[PDB]
């Protein structure tokens, strides 16, 4: 109930992210309507563009703090939601409209076409508790950012409002909030205009050099995480973000 | 005669393109053309730079719609130009006064430095038939504009004016159309003021990592090239563009 | 004497090159100082950044005319100071205040972050004389500056004052001169509010793939260096930029 599928004509549907307890944070619900809503978009053959959505302010706020705290003591898993997007055969654009945090911006970078909103808030949230990213975090921002912002916003962790990013030229559309979706509503519709196979072909294409080195790089940041998160004084860096 | 090669003084030579029955397309005599005047730089040693251009409104339209549909029926060869421009000694300045579509635009990527007419139209036209590119698209166009323009142009097909390029932050200059031929001889004899062997050894190393990419990313395209080509409803959508 | 480290506070320290005899050259008591700061650092457990400055109008100006003038005749080594930069352990951030020369270019290329002024003037000074660089030029320049404006930087050897860069947007802060330091000490605290270790680790990481390309090209660019360095001409080229 969470996570929502509505069709939008021409083999266009939006995944559309609606947990306002957790603010569309990586909780049980969220995990499991993600997964649902996209394994219904690979059983159906008919579908040619998704686009992922949140509510209100809210794209997608990553782990909680709550959660973190947890795993300073071994209680949960590392969430790894890559597979999500990355399998899935046909494009995805990611409509930003709200604030993006940690997983949260990885989960819309993932995707091949990207809208931020101007107003909203994006951050490799990381490094603000003392640690370093998971879920081929560099690859992905140095790729689709380019190096040295991607390193600037992983070294710091700090929070960039969408027309900050603009204005240190991303490639991507940075539109007011309200223009998100329907901008991402239009893009689609653009692309749905090829033959389905053809854009399951040239994604496929596309992804091929990033999908040979995601599964080293997966595994290599990882076990840096392992390393810098377990370390004592990171419980309390944690407990000063709240 | 639709080819010709001028010298322009310290080692710079000109390869203007100038069939306008066909708009500067692929045609038999420009394909001629072109195979001439390199193999003539090839065997001159005291050349340094080549400006590429076109004539009036284009510099190269690529592949005709007549040719791609004489392809549906297999009477046509897929055409590959890339070796003339990639297999060239010496830096080559392609400046695009005019239009560039499809292979055109190709053409002029493969060259070592690009300039772009502000007025003039420019697209990687395949998928606006509903295919895949050839010509290794995917990674020339991600090597000179960056993924997120690159991706952009080669999922819609769709045609970009100069000016729009250069809004959109392309690291190439688009000025005039007056100008642009102007530019690239001042800047081709900005180049030639070195030691021939210096520029033949440097772009050679220059281009050393895409080089060795070449040869399988051109392989790997032809290869998606010719099942999405050779759909049923393709040479329908081909019909539709004329 | 020449090159003085300085704590800041916080595990932010300061290297500062100023050999105003040379005005910062590759100077056999720059080299000295440079290696012998490096050092210190890497003795020191507790610092956490670097800040790499020059003097007045000079960050760097890499090795001197003379000093070519020198290797023409085989009286000099090819100088490779990258492993001072590249070796450091914690994030280095050059604060580039004044003009930057070849290899002085390189020097600061090489560090993590780096900070231009935007009424200097910085130079890939190689081609000016007519020679390829040496370095591994090409994979910083490309890697930091993106292939275009790396490319033409290459090419022609020119000058480019911070301002003209910034309007060609290179992705680096470029600043006035009088801001450039204290720009450089403001990230610096920033950087430095992370535990050192995980500052440590992010580097390793962020680097390894770069660091797995440098020697093969390092090696590579020397052989094309050997060889265009030590043509006929290119003595009378030298002394004709004094």
């Amino acid at each position: 109930a969470v996570v929502q599928l509505t069709e939008l004509g021409n083999g266009v549907v939006q995944i559309t992210m609606k947990d306002e307890s957790s603010r569309n944070g990586f909780s049980p619900s969220i995990v499991e309507g993600l997964r649902h809503c996209f394994s219904v978009v690979a059983q159906n053959q008919q579908y040619k563009v998704v686009i992922l959505t949140g509510y209100g302010n809210y794209f997608s706020s990553g782990a909680s703090k709550e959660y973190l705290i947890r795993k300073t003591r071994g209680e949960v898993e590392v969430l790894d939601l890559s597979g999500l997007i990355l399998d899935c055969e046909i494009p995805i654009i990611a409509a930003m409209q709200g604030h993006s945090f940690g997983g949260g911006l990885l989960l819309g970078l993932y995707a091949d076409f990207v809208v931020f909103s101007q107003e909203s808030v994006y951050a490799t949230n990381f490094m603000k508790y003392g640690f370093t990213p998971v879920g081929a975090t560099s690859l992905i921002l140095r790729e689709k950012l380019g190096s040295e912002l991607a390193q600037e916003m992983i070294y710091t962790g700090e929070n960039y409002r969408g027309k900050e990013l603009a204005e240190r030229g991303i490639p991507f559309p940075v539109v007011s909030r309200q223009d998100v979706l329907n901008y991402a509503q239009q893009l689609g519709q653009k692309i749905a205009k090829s033959p389905r196979l053809s854009l399951v072909a040239l994604k496929q294409h596309l992804s091929a050099d990033i999908k040979a080195k995601f599964p080293e790089a997966i595994k290599k940041e990882l076990e840096i995480h392992q390393v810098t998160f377990n370390q004592p004084e990171i419980a309390s860096r944690i407990q000063q973000e709240f």
